[PDB]
């Protein structure tokens, strides 16, 4: 069945936000997700953190929802580090269910998701914030290319 075996996953999911906020897939859809991956430690990924908030911030009102999805099992450590961090935005916390972590192959961090508003799964792989490559896609899949990305 699903997955391979006959596990559900990938179809609507329900996390708690930092806050302890009952967030699930219907929360997100509507609307395009893009799915990135945060944790506490995750040293590399705060490098462009910062970047992802610029990212947010300038496409304010874009048809995407930044997602970060943490597998630390270290919630009350995690959610009181990103309310130190500022990381505020659209988060999920997993914590011990990184069965969806596999799921994905999930490593590293941050990994870059991208859902079709239905919550449909485009890429698995997407595009990392740091990379300029993905706002060219936000730019382009909202058709707010001026002709075209680098104007021609």
């Amino acid at each position: 069945m699903s997955l391979r075996s006959g596990n559900p996953s990938a179809a609507s999911f329900s996390y708690p936000d930092i806050n302890g906020k009952t967030v699930s897939l219907a929360d997100l859809k509507g609307k395009y997700i893009y799915i990135d991956v945060w944790a506490t430690w995750c040293g590399p990924c705060r490098g462009e953190l910062p970047a992802l908030k610029e990212l947010e911030e300038k496409y304010a009102g874009k048809d995407i929802h930044f997602v970060s999805l943490s597998c630390d099992k270290n919630k009350k450590a995690w959610e009181n580090m990103v309310t130190k961090d500022q990381l505020k935005g659209i988060q999920l916390h997993m914590g011990t269910d990184r069965t969806f972590m596999d799921a994905y192959l999930i490593n590293g961090i941050p990994r870059f998701i991208l859902l079709d508003r239905d919550g449909k799964i485009i890429s698995a792989n997407m595009t990392r914030p740091s990379d300029p490559k993905t706002a060219e896609k936000f730019n382009e899949l909202l058709g707010l290319e001026g002709h075209h990305h680098h104007h021609h």
